[PDB]
């Protein structure tokens, strides 16, 4: 049918056709008369599943032969979403696909409805790792990715009179086509026991046992034939009343059960921490086996590469000193500087609550070589301090990995910073905060280790696979090679004032979102008007996001309506989309909040279909792929200084939203882009935030000067939005009243009138959408393989390849 | 290579061959040079189960079609062992895949050693629903095995300085793929919650819900081309601390954990209740579902058999009731009617501490409306009996299903027997001992129900798959018919005086010892004369089984060589295999025991090879199929009266050992068929041993009586199998002889003096033979595909068909 989707070849078909016949009958063991639609996505999934195991095979044994540099990326989180379509997409396989169903009288997308998310991360982070494994197989680099199956990934969002409900995400029940069980290279993992010295050194003895099996799960380039491997542990008791012997082995198993829901919070819990040693014990041994098949450590820094998504796998960098001086007997300043040559640590946040800080007993009790191990570093690091800045004892106490209180705690960043040759933030202005304030002392001890990678997204799933239309139509005037090579967009420019292309934008837009509007009336029976300008907000919810100041606007339009009734506004449906980490009280409230103003705001009859407030229920990968092309206004609102990059706003400037923000993150380098003209800048800079700290930040004064905001607090308390209870937002007042950590009356009128002039530029149709092609031309510079490419060069040492291997 | 294995085709061997690389390729994602034998298993696995899943598919069509009545096999164990070769046997595909493994540079063989056993099941009781099945299926009955597909079987045996020791048997670790998951047809059990009476009836309410997803292995017929099914359950948790909420859904999923093991021995724990519960909840709404494809329930037992295999399941009886009554509002008497005309009962032992006696406490709490419907039952029941026996208020308190004490309990057999039009026992002897006995008061009230069904083995697995030698010679002289209708080995008969089968029959025994010898030393690094008399006893160990009058012979052949060391006796190796369940104190005793006897005999230097005792470690369904056709002597000890049929012991007359036995069970039959002069009978009839009870059995008098006997049990006493414990075997000694149930003693002298002339007839190559022919020729009775036409015809009402389905 389209372009983009390759060739539907005569020869390819019959194929396609024979082969989902031969897993309907042999692997599903069903036949036509009985197969339900879930029977025939999976026959679909095992029949594409095929085509990527020749390549796979091929791909691995190539990496055997030439033995280049292996990139190793250690996260907690990969966010992978569905996997049949994105696999369709890499292999050139979709219209074949698509003509092969449809000839057996099926609809292969309401097949690729059934899949389940691989949910298995919270949201950026996670899903940063996730397109990151796209670009490295993009760009033929030898990546694994490495990280932990779990039983159940993040839950099922359910509203239940406007609240939260958590449901276990049971995502395997039916099972996973995808993976491949490895049970013969399981492992095992150490826990426990104590530290004996001998005369040949330390001895960690009388351990706990239990066993990692992994879990190899394909990961395809875009149409170059790499197949690399995504490498996930499980966890197994080991073989050794009988009954509750038996039964107490869910006990070992527990540590791969479930995905803890924090996202940008530290909880400090005794199975966390189990799961980011499993994750680096068994990541770790496989990596030195595979180093072992090609005595000699100084070459390992030129044969690996270690990146550590956040701190969660900060052991990376004891557990590496362990195996290489306890096991391996190197002294340990040699050991020492292999570590460091080989780990690199990305940080994603500067959230105080956000870091990790272990506790000291816990350590002790759980992992004692590896606290002896930290406080051997940490002596080693101090006295480097010591020796660089003397007699600067407050830098000494600061610095230290060790935080005395009365509670003592490692902090797992400073460990990072001290065993990494490598620390970078995610967009340049994270990156240059990191350097004047948290890790300023570090910095100025090692400012060489300190670089920017600004984040990234694939524009494969992003564009190619969740809006087919609009590569479409950029495909017709710029080719191909765009999807490859988004800096390619930029020849979109000079289109900006022919006609023809303005018209096509906008009818993928309105196509987009007809579609979207009739995915909410079939599955959820909610009832929006298409013509009007469609407002996201989609994100985890967390009070430095400010789904709060967009809250308040929502309000204002409203109560602008009522004073009103008969002026004009341009229609909006405003939706906000998140989950809640169960025990977030605040996040639970806000929540509930937005949905208490859907009641009141939607079945209001002077309102009309003027305006409109949803609450986007279990937002996750698969619903992202579907809003995104549907918006035409992105809502990226945090204070600045506190977003480190946001990987969304590069999701809907991509697929044709403008763009409302504050200069946070990488806001800042979008802007830059498009030119400060093409986007919606408003509110504080971050110098404006570190103004109004030093002062005192009283919102009292905003209430006292601003009729409209008093109006809307006055409302929260007096049980307008919640007349059964009266007193429910009680938390939310007082909250924005007395101790609002992210200001957000300090940026209400100057978010107010910019979202007015959005209004405005939405009535004039036309120079919209060519303020929507300046967006997309210049979104180039986001794609997740600039992001890798720099990463490659800069920090791993490593050239990409964009040549094909063969088939 | 050989006859009965098929034929190699030119054809089919280069289509399994393909077929077998495609798998290696495509479903296991491996290459030639990275393989290790168990990919090579597994693709062979996969091949053999591609040409089962035509006929499966076909097979199911078949009965939707044909609409016949419907047999349910209810069990708790399903004593499996390995699939593949079954497979191959029941297809005539082993040659040709012997053949294109071969080919490949493989050996069949060493693939087939790396299946783990589905120990599914603890001893005979197990076995016989696995014979059953393949029965059944060979004789083309629209019959479903239904089960619990537990997480763990039965536990692997270590021993350890002589001592049992369990070890989990995780026989899932790497994948069945013998089984089709069908989440599909996931079905909710009901646990706990109350009664409630309304209007218009009783109604269960507030209770916890888990999750019965089915498992579905194929069962194929000899030869026929029909594929039954066998069903098996899986608990699964609803999907409705965050975290500790997702950890605690292991406690719904633990139904299915574990098999409890104990054999013959009841024990009342929750978990096990439970276990019950779920097969029968889940396996009832299947059933009923089954037969809605096709309002009125008078039609039910026209269409529905269930047999019950013991009282594990004995819950289908108030299940069906309440499903019947509560949910589908048909009357009480009607109800009732169909369910009789619907349940059977098999009775499997009557030892009383086998016996299952639910307290009332534990039912009340878990199950309260099935409670109700038995308190129910009991009332009209005993209101038939007072009926009948007018005034006998002595048969009310026995025959009632509630037993009073100070713990109330219900006697699940008297639930089992009033719910049932049919009881039958397992052998003859054991048939009668029921009307006689425990059931004497249910008999006189209701003689039609009681009937016998003499158990039998399969001669696919227990002939042609574990002995090919044997099955090989016989189908040379007779042909290939006799292993779906083994009457015909009576044709043997006329061969007994020729000279050349004479000859055939001992070159495959000797052949058969010369492999397993080998098997002990490659394995176990154990040591063996092959050219001994192998006396081997294997099956659970129980006291009732009296492994140690085995013991005590033992002793005695040790002590009549060191007191004449130059005097010449027909060489042994006695192998004595078996499992303890974990808590049986005694049991675990009598293993230590073994070794002892084992560690001083095996290294006593005047003893030579004359004398070897062997402890054979772990045995299990797969162990069994090579020791079996090994044995020259089979040990059936049991005292009379306990042993309810045996099963074992027909696998031994079927592969050529002569049987040592007591007129115990199914002895006494095989006996009756081969001649008691070729059979070695001895000891204590029923009569006899009612005779010592009645008067007293005082062991002390054997011990006054016989010399050989005191010397024995002082060697136990004194230390003599235990110097550095002298006084480990007390408890041993003082059970012999102050409280054996068993009367161990009374038998002794009679053993001893019927195994001399075993010895005898041993040393008479020749007429030994002559022997074993007329035991082969004789053992067609004990087919279990005789046992089933006889359940089919004389319980179920169905018609067996030997015709083949076409392919
Ligand atoms: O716990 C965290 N979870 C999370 O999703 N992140 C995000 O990580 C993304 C990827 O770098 C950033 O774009 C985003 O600004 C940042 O909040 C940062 C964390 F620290
Ligand atoms: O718990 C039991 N386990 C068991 O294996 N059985 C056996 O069941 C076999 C099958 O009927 C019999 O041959 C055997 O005599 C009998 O002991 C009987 C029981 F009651």
């Amino acid at each position: 049918q389209i372009s983009v989707r390759g060739l539907a070849g005569v020869e390819n078909v019959t194929e396609l056709k024979k082969n989902f016949n031969r897993h309907l009958h042999f692997t599903l063991v069903k036949d036509r008369n009985v197969a339900t639609p879930r029977d025939y996505y999976f026959a679909l999934a095992h029949t594409v599943r095929d085509h990527l195991v020749g390549r796979w095979i091929r791909t691995q044994q190539h990496y055997y032969e030439k033995d280049p540099k292996r990139i190793y990326y250690l996260s907690l989180e990969f966010y992978m979403g569905r996997t049949l379509q994105n696999t369709m997409v890499n292999l050139a396989l979709e219209n074949a696909c698509d003509e092969a169903t449809y000839q057996l009288g099926l609809d292969m997308e309401e097949l690729e409805e059934i899949e389940e998310d691989a949910g298995l991360g919270n949201g950026g982070l996670g899903r940063l790792a996730a397109c990151f494994l796209d670009s490295m197989a993009t760009l033929g680099l030898a990546a694994y990715g490495y990280g932990i199956r779990y039983e159940f990934g993040i839950f099922n969002q359910k509203i239940c009179g406007g609240w939260q409900m958590e449901e276990a995400d049971d995502w395997l029940r039916y099972g996973n086509p995808w993976e491949k069980a490895r049970p013969e290279f399981t492992l095992p993992v150490h826990f426990y026991g104590r530290v004996e010295h001998t005369s040949q050194g330390a001895k960690w003895v009388d351990t706990q046992v239990v066993l990692a099996m992994p879990y190899d799960t394909p990961v395809p380039g875009y149409r170059n034939n790499v197949v690399n491997t995504m490498r996930l542990w499980s966890a197994k008791a080991p073989n050794d009343g009988y009954i509750q012997a038996v039964l107490d082995r869910n006990l070992a198993e527990n540590i791969s059960r479930v995905l803890y829901p924090n996202d940008n919070f530290f909880e400090g819990k005794e199975l966390r921490l189990k799961q980011e040693y499993f994750v680096v014990a068994a990541t770790l041994q496989d990596i030195i086996r595979r180093f072992k098949s090609s005595t000699n450590f100084d070459a390992f820094p030129d044969k690996v590469a270690i990146q550590l998504n956040d701190t969660h796998p900060s052991l990376a960098i004891p557990e590496l000193m362990r195996v290489l001086v306890d096991l391996e007997r190197l002294d340990w300043d040699k050991a020492w500087e292999v570590t460091v040559k080989t780990c690199a640590y990305t940080n994603h946040t500067v959230l105080p609550e956000a870091l990790e800080r272990w506790p000291v007993h816990l350590l002790e009790t759980l992992l004692p070589r590896h606290l002896q191990i930290i406080y051997e570093i940490n002596q080693r690091f101090l006295n480097r301090v010591a020796a660089a800045f003397p007699g600067d004892v407050d830098r000494l106490r600061r610095m230290s990995l060790v935080e005395e209180g009365a509670v003592k705690r490692i902090n797992m960043a400073h460990l990072c910073i001290a065993g990494s040759h490598a620390v970078n933030g995610v967009a340049r202005i994270h990156s240059e905060i990191l350097k004047k304030t948290i890790f300023k002392d570090f910095y100025e001890l090692e400012p060489h280790k300190f670089q920017n990678k600004t984040n990234g997204i694939t524009p494969r799933r992003w564009l190619v696979l969740c809006n087919p239309g609009l590569a479409e139509i950029i495909a017709e005037r710029i080719g191909e090679e765009y999807i490859s090579d988004l800096d390619q967009l930029r020849k979109l420019l000079s289109y900006v004032d022919d006609e023809a292309f303005i018209r096509d934008v906008a009818k993928v837009k309105q196509e987009n979102k007809l579609k979207f509007a009739a995915y909410l009336e079939r599955e959820y029976k909610v009832h929006i008007n298409p013509n009007s300008l469609f407002d996201v907000q989609v994100k985890r919810i967390h009070e430095y996001k400010r789904q709060l100041l967009n809250c308040l606007h929502v309000i204002t339009l409203y109560n602008r309506i009522k004073k009103e009734p008969n002026k004009f506004v341009v229609p909006r449906t405003v939706m906000i989309g998140g989950k809640a980490a169960p025990g977030y009280h605040m996040a639970k409230m806000i929540i509930k909040l937005i949905t208490a103003i859907g009641d009141v705001v939607n079945h209001d009859p002077v309102v009309g279909d003027r305006l409109r407030v949803i609450f986007l229920e279990n937002y996750r990968v698969s619903l992202a792929e579907k809003v995104i092309p549907a918006a035409d206004l992105s809502e990226q609102i945090s204070t600045a200084g506190t977003e480190a990059s946001g990987t969304g706003n590069m999701k809907f400037m991509l697929n044709g939203a403008l763009t409302i923000g504050t200069m946070d993150g990488a806001n800042v380098e979008m802007a830059e882009e498009a030119g400060e003209e093409n986007f919606f800048i408003f509110g504080m800079r971050v110098e404006d935030v570190d103004r109004l700290d030093q002062r005192g930040y009283n919102a009292q004064e905003y209430y006292d000067r601003i009729p409209e905001l008093r109006q809307i607090i006055e409302q929260l308390s007096s049980g307008f939005f919640s007349p059964k209870q009266p007193d429910l937002f009680k938390d939310i007042v007082n909250m924005l009243m007395h101790h609002d950590r992210f200001k957000v009356f300090a940026d209400y009128e100057e978010y107010v009138k910019c979202q007015e002039r959005v209004s405005a530029l939405y009535k004039n149709p036309r120079e919209w959408t060519r303020m929507v092609i300046r967006n997309i031309a210049t979104s180039g510079k986001f794609s997740s393989d600039r992001t890798i490419a720099q990463y490659a060069r800069e920090i791993w040492g490593v050239e990409p390849s964009r040549q094909r291997l063969p088939a």
